[PDB]
């Protein structure tokens, strides 16, 4: 059922958004959605939660990845509040550090 609690939810964030970014997006979580189809959403756990973050990194880019980590987290959210799911897997997550450093401007030399 979680399929169509995602489906009603999409339609609503489609008020206001690309719709290229909406039909690319719906495409990673429907494929989640199907993935863990006999993975119910109240089952998901931390780690597979990770997994399905690095799995779409590989196959969408970091800017889709971020949209679609939010609507993940605000559908998952959104059956928690319904009282419909007994489960909240996705804090504990971080990274402090260990990041890439970034050049920013690309004079890099000044004078």
């Amino acid at each position: 059922t979680f399929k169509q609690v995602a489906d009603d939810w999409l339609k609503q964030y489609a008020n206001d958004v690309k719709v290229s970014s909406v039909r690319a997006r719906e495409k990673a979580i429907q494929h989640a959605i199907e993935r863990f189809n006999t993975k119910p959403i109240q089952t998901i756990k931390k780690h597979d939660y990770q997994r399905f973050v690095d799995d779409i990194s590989a196959q969408y880019s970091k800017n889709y990845v971020d949209s679609i980590v939010a609507s993940t987290n605000m559908i998952f959210k959104y059956a928690y509040d319904t009282r419909l799911i007994k489960a909240m897997p996705s804090e504990g997550i971080k990274r402090p550090k260990k990041k890439v450093s970034v050049e920013l401007e690309h004079h890099h030399h000044h004078h």
